[PDB]
C-alpha cells in the first residue's frame, strides 16, 4: 500500500527540478564502449568523468579474454563462492592478486562495494570499534553500520583526532582502523604512515580500500601500502575491479588465517553469487597488462601532471588533489548542475559534487584522466570548460 | 596490528577442524560451465546445488549476447549508473523488466544483494518501521539494518504475529513489509493474499524478494505477484540475475516516482559501478527464452515433480518445499557434513544447512532441479544417496 510511502518521498524535488529546467545530467545513456570519446544520443562526447584509469576496458586482448571464459564457462555460476559458485579461475585471481599486494591471501567479492561490507560487518562485534576517517567512502560507512561494533568517525586525515578518539577506549576491547587509500572527491592521499604509527601504539587493526590507488600509485601500481613502503603495518588491503582493472568485482588481501575468517564468515560472500567468468578473465588479463606494461601508469600520469599545470595557468581553483582525480571549484549548486549540462552540451562530460553531498560554497566539478587521453583532447576540454566558466560567470 | 584481530578469531575453529577430518566441501573448485555435470579435481559431478533452475548459463545464444556486447561495449562501464556508467542497453534492460513484472519503471543494481539493500536502507528512516519475515535472505536483514527505522521481525509466514507487531505501531509512522516470495532454505512461498490485506489494513508497503521465484512461480515465470494474481498490492519487486537469469545483478521495480527516488538515493546504486556488458546482454537474452521458450519451466516442474516423488517413495524426511528446492533433513550436523562429503567423492554436489544458520535437530542438504537433469541423473544421484544415508546411519 503506498499512502506513507508516498509521503516519504514527496518532499524529493531536486531530480524533477532539474529536468524541468533542462539542467538533468545523471545517467546519461551512453551508446558506445567506455573510452576517451564515448557516444551519447548519437554525438561524440569527450570522456573526463571515467574511473577507467589505464583505459583499459577497451583492450581487445582484455576483451577477447572475457569472451573465451564465456565461451569455456558460459555467462555465470549460479551460485555464492561458498557453496557451487567457485572456479579454478576465481582461486587462480585470488593467488594472483595475493602476490601482486604482496599478501598471504584473497578473497573475491562480486562489486567492490561488497568487499567493504564484508570484512567491516563481521570482524568487530559488540564491546569493539571502528575508527572511520570522516570522508571514507559510502560502502565503508555502510560495512561498519552492519558491524554490531560501536562506530567512531575522526577529522579527515586529522591524526590528532584520530589518536585522541583511540585515547578514551577501554584497552579491553578490539579496534579496525579503515581509510580510504585515495580518497575519491578531492584525489588526496591518507596520512598511512602517522595513521599506522598510530594503530600500531593501540594494536588496532588497519584496513584500506585501494579502489582509487590500484593502478594509480605504488609499485607497478600495487597501490597505497606499496606506495610509502608499509606492506607489514595494514592488516587488510581491499580493492576493486571496476576501475583501473576494467572490470566488476572486488578482493580484500591479507593473512590466511584473517581472509579464512572472513570467507567463511562475511555475509556479503557467504550470501551473494561469485563474480562471472568473463570478469574473472578481464580482471586476470587487465592485471597482467598493468604489470607487464608500465606505459599505461606512465601515461596517465603524463596526461594528469599536463591537465593539472593547464588547469593551474588559465586560473581554476583545484582541490589538494595527489592524483588523477582533478577537482575544479566552482562554490555553487546552481553553476555546478548549469556547467556540467553546458560541457554536456558542448560535447564534454564531467561528474558535478552539489550538496547535500558537500556544501553549496565547496561543490565542483571532477575531471578524471586516462592514461588513453591525448593532451589534444585535454586541450579541447579545458578550451570548453574556459568558455563555459565565462558564460555561466563562476 | 594484529594483536586484538587475532584474538577476534581465534575461537573460529569449525573450517580447521573440517579440514583435518577430511571433511571440508566448501569453495569446491570447479573447472567447467556451471551445468547438470561439472568437473571437480579432473572428475565428473552430478550437479544438484545449483540455482540455475533453468540451466540457461550454458545456452549458446546468450553466450553470444554476451561476447557481442564485450565486442561493442568492452569489458566494463568503469562508473555508478548514476554519473558516466549508463548504456543504452541497461535502460532497455529496465524498460523489458518493468514490463515482464507489470511495474512502470526499474533501476538495475550490480548484484541482486544490492538490491535489497538499496530500497530498505532509503525508503523508511527514523520514526518509520520495517517488518520482516523471521526466515527473510541475509541480505534484507543487511539492508533493514541500513535504514535509520526501526526493524521488527515476526514469526515465518506467521500472519497474527505480522498483524499484532504492525497494530502496535504509532498511526502517524511509515512502515514496509519485506518478504522472500519463495523461501531459499526449505523451498516455501510466502502468505502473499494474507499478507498483502494486512498492509492494505494498515497502509504498509509491500516488497517482495523474488531471487528464487523469478523463472520459477507466476505467469511465464514473473514471479510471486504473478502467481497470486497480486501486482496491485505489492508495491516493489526485487529480482537477481544470478539464478534463473544466468548472469548477475538485480532489479527492483515498481511505481516511477518511487524507482526515481530509489534511483538517486540508493547508495548502493549510486556508489558501485554499474553491471558489465555482458551481463545486461546475458540477463536480456535470458529473460527472452524464458517468456518465448515455455518448455524450461515446464521441464523444470517436471523434474522437481519426479525427483520429490522419487525421494518421498524411498522414505526421505523431505521440508514443506513450494519449488524447486528440495530440502532433505538429516538432523545432526556432523552427519549433514559427512553425507554432503560422502556424496562429493561419489560424484553428487548437494549443499548442506548446518549450525549456527540452523538447530543441528534441523540440520539438511538442499537438493535443487534445474530444467536441464534428466530423470537418469535423478535416478543416479538418489540412488547414491540412499547409499550414503545407510552408510551414515541417519
Amino acid at each position: 500500500s503506498k499512502g506513507k510511502l508516498g509521503e516519504k518521498i514527496s518532499q524529493f524535488k531536486i531530480v524533477e527540478e532539474l529536468k524541468a529546467k533542462g539542467l538533468y545530467a545523471y545517467f546519461r545513456p551512453i551508446q558506445s564502449k567506455q573510452d576517451t570519446e564515448v557516444k551519447i544520443d548519437g554525438r561524440r562526447v569527450l570522456m573526463f568523468g571515467s574511473n577507467s584509469y589505464l583505459g583499459l576496458t577497451t583492450d581487445t586482448r582484455i576483451i577477447k579474454a572475457a569472451q573465451d571464459a564465456l565461451e569455456k564457462y558460459g555467462t555465470g555460476c549460479a551460485g555464492s563462492r561458498f557453496l557451487n559458485g567457485t572456479l579454478d579461475i576465481h582461486v587462480e585471481l585470488e593467488e594472483k592478486l595475493s602476490a601482486y599486494v604482496g599478501k598471504e591471501a584473497a578473497i573475491l567479492f562480486s562489486t567492490g562495494f561488497q568487499s567493504n561490507l564484508g570484512p567491516l560487518s563481521c570482524l568487530m562485534g559488540r564491546n569493539d570499534y571502528i575508527l572511520l576517517d570522516e570522508r571514507d567512502h559510502a560502502s565503508i560507512i555502510d560495512g561498519s553500520r552492519l558491524s554490531f561494533s560501536k562506530v567512531i568517525k575522526y577529522g579527515h586525515n586529522n591524526m590528532e583526532d584520530l589518536r585522541a578518539k583511540l585515547s578514551r577506549l577501554p584497552e579491553d576491547s578490539a579496534k579496525l582502523i579503515c581509510t580510504d587509500g585515495i580518497f575519491s572527491m578531492e584525489g588526496d592521499i591518507v596520512n598511512l604512515p602517522e595513521l599506522t604509527s598510530i594503530a600500531n601504539e593501540f594494536d588496532a587493526a588497519v584496513m584500506v580500500d585501494d579502489a582509487h590507488s590500484l593502478g594509480v600509485i605504488g609499485h607497478k601500481g600495487a597501490g597505497t601500502a606499496s606506495h610509502f613502503g608499509l606492506n607489514d603495518d595494514v592488516d587488510l588491503i581491499m580493492g576493486t575491479f571496476s576501475k583501473s582493472l576494467a572490470s566488476l568485482g572486488g578482493f580484500v588481501a591479507g593473512d590466511a588465517d584473517v581472509i579464512d575468517f572472513l570467507k567463511h564468515n562475511a555475509r556479503s560472500v557467504m550470501f551473494s553469487a561469485s563474480m562471472t567468468p568473463a570478469s574473472v578473465a578481464s580482471t586476470l588479463k587487465a592485471l597482467e597488462i598493468i604489470q607487464n606494461e608500465p606505459e599505461h601508469i606512465e601515461k596517465l600520469w603524463k596526461n594528469t601532471d599536463y591537465a593539472k599545470a593547464q588547469l593551474l595557468d588559465h586560473g581554476f581553483d583545484l582541490g589538494a588533489t595527489e592524483s588523477p582525480i582533478l577537482p575544479i571549484f566552482i562554490r555553487s549548486n546552481e553553476k555546478t548542475f548549469w556547467v556540467t549540462k553546458m560541457l554536456q552540451d558542448d560535447g564534454v562530460f564531467v561528474n558535478p559534487v552539489v550538496s547535500p553531498a558537500v556544501p553549496a560554497e565547496e561543490s565542483l566539478i571532477r575531471f578524471s584522466l586516462m592514461a588513453t587521453h591525448t593532451y589534444d583532447q585535454i586541450d579541447e576540454a579545458i578550451e570548453k570548460m574556459v568558455k563555459v566558466f565565462k558564460q555561466a560567470e563562476v
